[PDB]
């Protein structure tokens, strides 16, 4: 359909506060059935973020619980929304493309808006975890130009981070 759901990490949202999420998915031009997820102020859960509605209730949220691990550690653990389980966050998403959540169904994920193509001008191979590492020469979109040092690009596999300024250079 129109999102992997395996490939759910590229359209995680690890910095994003439910607020931001709420104001991103509420804006006007949003379609309805566009969706995102992050971390919920839960520890260990994540929320999917949805624009369901044009007239609110616009915005909705959904805590993903973690359940239960088999004891033998042959066996993640399940994953809940309300009262349906299921046994991995793909098989959740999947569901959910032909079963509405509340009033409507998952759709498209959320994507920001470019704002400028670079390419990579040295390799970088990351400093943190929060960092898009990327080889040079490589395509990439910038998203935020978060401060004058460090950017929030997006690779072409859709994986999102921070990248130097100085390694990146407009195309």
């Amino acid at each position: 359909n129109g999102f992997d759901p395996f490939e759910w990490r590229s359209f995680y949202f690890p910095g994003m506060s439910r607020e931001e999420a709420h104001k991103l998915l509420g804006e006007p031009q949003v379609s309805i059935g566009t969706f995102l997820m992050r971390d919920s102020s839960r520890p260990g859960e994540y929320s999917l973020t949805v624009r369901e509605a044009d007239e609110g209730n616009a915005v909705c949220h959904y805590l993903i619980e973690r359940g239960e691990p088999k004891e033998d550690g042959t066996a993640a653990a399940g994953v809940k929304i309300a009262n349906q389980s299921f046994p991995d966050i793909p098989a959740l998403l999947n569901h959910f493309k032909m079963r509405v959540l509340t009033e409507a169904s998952l759709l498209a994920a959320y994507k920001k808006p470019i704002i400028e193509v670079v390419v990579g001008t040295f390799k970088f191979t990351g400093e943190r975890e929060t960092d898009l590492p990327f080889e040079q020469g490589e395509r990439l979109e910038i998203l935020s130009k978060t401060n004058q040092d460090w950017w929030e690009a997006r690779n072409a596999l859709g994986t999102t981070g921070l990248v130097p300024a100085n390694y990146v250079q407009i195309q």
